[PDB]
């Protein structure tokens, strides 16, 4: 070993210490041998994350997990386990697994505090992009509160961490640190015209991951309330000068149902009869879907909320008590 | 909660961008547009870029291709509040453009002026901008080279002494700032190259001397006064098959410098045949193989100057006086 | 400058001192005129390479120089000179070059090492990418003993460093180097969507590079062990089913052959008369090659090894010694 | 007109007299309004087909009807009905359809003869391509006993008749007549690369239309012979390489089973325990399912029909009766 | 060699051709281009098509899209000589164009004028063009449909009674003629359907009777005057969001034959809503649920005439008259 | 059966008559056991031909056979034969084989007359497209004295037929067949940008063929006349106002060469010195490829061709003896 400077020594060191919390992600499918006609289970997709206790816990992208007959997460020394899937949260792409191993072989990464980053201060990411386990990245925070069109839902993910760290395919799950060696968010999504790494990164922060995940253990699952209406997209809606939100469906057994909002009908000719437009939901003003959702973002089952309406030419306020959104 | 503490190098780089940040404005270039069901005379967004504030009277730079085609322009500050821009002026070769803002003069913060002669290659750099709208981006990187010449389609005529960077760059970037590690500006982003269309890590910036010059000029006389040789030439890949080893005059305006000068254009015998002219193989004793070659020569040229060029006429050459005139 | 950072004040002198070292290659191919249609040389491609002594070696890829008719290589001055080929590896897509040249203009790089490399500590990369001449990009080693399929042709290439210094088409032959400006390893390929980087590189190591050059040098060509075995793609023993490497074909000549390996074959009829599959050598088990490639990967010359192949429904161990490659 | 000729006079009175049995059928799929998102009707596809009795059948391919909520037929005169399925059959194409209207309205098809077709006869295709009602084409039969695969799923279709009478999408359901103005055949498909005619086209033999119509007015199905067996593909009895349809199942139901065909298996390892393999069936030799199946193809269930396979370096020949898939 | 004995059918079309091919003409829309070495003003062909000869006083007839945004034309007649091309006159709906030629009475053999009308599907047709530029080919077919409605994308507008064949018509057909069995002009080969841009045995032609007028009206007159309502309507899939059952009027221009008459355009109401206006939902009593039925019946209809539209206006329709008038 | 009408009888017979002379043959190409590794033959091509005499000589395309490690003809009854080629022409594209295979068995197809075909007589192709075997599809003669382009070596065929009878590929080296059951060409090509029969196919006429395949049998070769030069494509020679052919090189050891025409050469500062120039060749002009190759389509090795030249701006007039093109 050569003399290594300042600097390269916090990072050398930072990933020695953490990358024993990464864990590798399997999505094994089920494919049909040409001969046998059984089955064979044949990996799909490859993921990352990281442990988050000693009871096995492992956090990841949600998306990572979607549709896996099976899944198995491989650890450092190369150990791989089943995984049985706890539960998860598609609105932020959280997913929460569980493994039987050795708490020895078991380190919680130090969960760190994202409400005070600031751009330009050093990330970490360490994830298998391309399936190269364990590959470190480094890069800065490149900007903070973004807002990002999940797709894994298409529901918008509020508060996001841009990083201009390389961030591939097989990243997703994985921890973005800060110098601390902290965890400060997930790596799980990037802007690029070509698929690959074009310096635009996104992780979910840690703040909203560690609610979601106690959640996620205690019950399985995230309640999230909902005002009950299908809006039309800010795209055909456009030409009709819409100045906010305008409800297409308001179903009688939910909240805006029970509450008499009205939806969009048709005129008994065929004309288009609007239903009511959301203008604005208690105090916030709403212009289009982004600003209804992050308003919503901010409310919990059972809150009274008074959304304004622009109905037949003439203003309205309206109160509806936010319920919990059905199951399946 | 409280912040923790950052090491002295991400530090610093989260104050040059604490410092910076407010002097950065994004862009809009509106065009009019046909409403689709009134068939009305509709201003709409066609495209959006970066800029910076460059003095308390409301002047922001940018580059021209982002302003280009403009029907109307509006720039919106740090604070979000947006202001309509008048075009200052351009120069359309060094693709930099001046705007003016009528905005308050506390909500200008002039972006601290560097200087890009005396820089070295592997010197820390700081780039900010808007990338994919991503607002105010902060991307890390280094001067990856020096006096470098890209060929901008965005005038088709080369640039010369540009910056070469790895830090992120990628569309929405373009006329936004570059910074030294001392928080000055170096640089305009403007350019990349890349098979996808996005960062690869090759990223090119106009330097901050060529821009001082341009915009002081712009502000004082509202345009730039480059000379020219008044000729219309054969593209490279067009008389590659012929041999020829210069640039094969193909119109020599009888009203411009090299006609009222001598030189003879391009021709055919009425017969049919192609019978060329001038072939010019270098100026003030520059050779000149390719249209690269003598434009990097009228570069480095003024108005007004007695640039003696040679030109391969009937199976001899012979120098040719051409007195340089301003562009119309 | 206005008082540089000690961090950004290393890599400049680090460029400064090391960009010496670095050359341009340009390959040139036979074309032909079109309307007089004599033959000409024209560049077919490019990309960087290094100084490795007084006497005029150049280090690149040997992908940079494959089929080219002539090469001439840019001294960092602007100076060509036409190149003459010393040898090179394919399976380690390493090639030397041998220039006449001013041992004034001559920076040997220094040389450092790979194996004590560790995943996080600072690299440099510098070549042409793009035509740029000498560009220098930065960033960190993301990986160490990466595996990544020949570069070249075939066989995969152990022990790469892997990076996140952006690294383009252009930068294969030139040199990464360390914070200490010794080189580690030569820049040669990236996994990418679009062909162009998106943060991961890989370079072969130095100590490997080291060696290579060293015998091109003296013997013109370095010595390989081989098994005499031709087998079956990983893909080919997957509807079969089975874990192990299948051996096709054992030359008599060559060494498994000797020992009594046996080929596959086809039956009277026309079905599959499995030959033997090796499951395991003097040791490490194999089951598709990157394996047994890894492993013999670091025999010598010589150095009978014994392997478990599978036959009668019963497993087996032959000893073969391994001989070089004519 | 101003006097035609005979031949040109006789396709004139040969449209005109069976254009009427033509007809359009519309498959309308379920969607959902953007605006008020209440679910509608709405065209996923046409075709055409003909009427086949004044009961109102009307017959067509059973790809122009596959998932479609509701069928639609549109008759000559530009009145539409709602459409009944009635049966149809997927391994030959031919689905029939039963409507409710006025017996003024339905101008059953003359029905011919296939069997006795010769090739360079004229033909006349009545169809509705690219939405073009009624469509009138013409050509000669192109060839006799073509082979073209189940153009619709699976299993080959024998007895095709080939022609260059121009046919695109939208003809598929319609007539195929001959120069006596009687049915020989159902417009099915085409080769083409560019996915519209270029000169060969394929119809469903009368003979094979009567009988499977006839069935399905009665039964609602039509009952088929199977060996109860379930076999690779051409492609996968390549690289193993031998000349028959491999067993990879005979379901110990299934006939084939009950007789005793072994099942292809996978030993403790992972190899292929390689089971029965049919190279002939009661006379004809099968070597890759064309065979297997064309033969087949011809058998009632019932029919005891002896297998030759092969297993232990030996052939051997098991007795199997033949049942119907239910 | 002596020829052999050929079949009375085939002897036919054999007659029929050597008879008619001498009418058939090559034509050659040429355009302006600059010369690429003398920057000059050069002719040069951009595209070729079909036509045949009318009168002894030189009128060719052809498609308009062959000549159109022609330059200058060439026609070569069957033996090979070439005359320059004025044009006469055209009907971009109809998508006929009639040329003048000075040439020889000797060399222009009027082609054969017949019924479209009486036709009946089966009829054998004959056609002749230069396919591939491949000079008077002969292609024979039956007739496979009448009345055909295609909507040219070569003017929009549909066209109707549209002539279906059999017979191969490819790229360099248009223009020419399609012969009935007794060798008469029955159509003018126009357009296919093809995935491909090839013949793939759906070929159109413009009825004779369509044709005869139009010819006789633009060689007495230079011009084909249609009528007009004077509106501006929401082509079909743009309003098929809001249910409009007819033609959604966009514009009824005040100094037109609508807005005179008082029809009510689209508009918004400042508030940015869309208000629209008139619903076109029947003409002279015939249903109109889409541009093309509103187009179908001003086909039949004619200049001066007083059509009544029925309009959906504000909850009821009512039935206004309207005067139609020549096309600028 | 049912009484068929007189035209469709006469084709049913024409087919049986005749389809016994026609032949299915593969081009069987080498390929290796992924295991075995030896070798295994396997069609990777399909075409036709048909018998041209009891010797069992079998005539086809060229292009069919090239490339083939071994060539197997199938008859009527399926009997399949190893062939050996016996022969070729690439100009013409013809080719001939010989297989050992029982008199009785082989019906030489008639040998018709192409010399008076007239447009518009009947045509019967036999051919296998698609492997369809012995596949009927009819048509007309579209037109006659075509050149295409050969591609199977680019060289012009002149001559060919044009036909509207299907022709797919599989259908090339098969029959073309008059109303009197005979032959008349060989299929060969098509214009389609589809590759799918557009209705536009052709046939090298019998004529050519017949003395083709007599040469082919006696000498195996073909032998044909050479000028000896190398000249510029009608393309990159159109930017020059050049009239006839520009000849690039007249090696010093051909015709031209030893008559002494001059090649195209480099100023010495590299401007382009136009070698001679063929504007006529004894009698006919010459304006382009086209014309230079149709001309000496016409002679005859030995024939002392005259040939005009436009040298340094002076014409001229030089006699060249054409001597056969040098083997390989």
């Amino acid at each position: 070993p050569k003399k290594l400077q300042t600097d390269e020594l916090a990072t050398v060191r930072l990933f020695q210490e953490n990358t024993p919390s990464v864990v590798y992600i399997t999505n094994l499918a089920v494919r049909q041998d040409a001969f046998t006609l059984d089955v064979l289970e044949v990996p799909q997709g490859s993921g990352s994350g990281f442990v988050w206790d000693k009871q096995g816990h492992i956090v990841t992208n949600y998306h990572v997990i979607r549709g896996a007959s099976d899944l198995r997460v491989t650890l450092a020394d190369q150990t791989t386990f089943d995984a049985k899937v706890v539960g998860f949260d598609q609105d932020k792409d959280v997913a929460v697994l569980r493994i039987d191993a050795p708490k020895n072989k078991l380190r919680p990464i130090p969960v760190g505090v994202s409400a005070d980053l600031l751009v330009g201060q050093k990330v970490f990411a360490i994830g298998n992009p391309f399936g190269l386990d364990h590959t470190l990245t480094t890069g800065v925070i490149s900007g903070l509160r973004r807002e990002i069109s999940s797709a894994a839902t298409g529901r918008p993910i509020q508060d996001v961490i841009q990083t201009d760290a390389a961030i591939n395919p097989g990243n997703s799950g994985g921890p973005l640190l800060d110098s601390s060696g902290t965890l400060i968010g997930i790596n799980t999504a990037i802007y690029s015209p070509s698929g690959a790494s074009s310096g635009v990164g996104f992780s979910i922060p840690v703040d909203t991951v560690g609610g979601i995940v106690d959640q996620l253990v205690r019950f399985g699952k995230v309640t999230r309330p909902i005002l009950g209406i299908k809006f039309a997209p800010d795209q055909s809606v456009e030409q009709l000068g819409v100045s906010g939100v305008l409800v297409l469906d308001a179903p009688p057994s939910g909240p805006a149902g029970k509450a008499g909002l009205q939806s969009t009908k048709r005129d008994g000719y065929g004309r288009l009869v609007l239903g009511d437009i959301i203008t604005s939901v208690n105090g916030t003003k709403v212009s289009n879907g982004s600003d209804l959702y992050r308003i919503l973002d901010q409310c919990k089952v059972g809150d009274e909320v008074t959304v304004e309406v622009l109905r037949g030419d003439h203003k309205e306020k309206i109160s509806v008590t936010l319920e919990p959104k059905p199951d399946e």
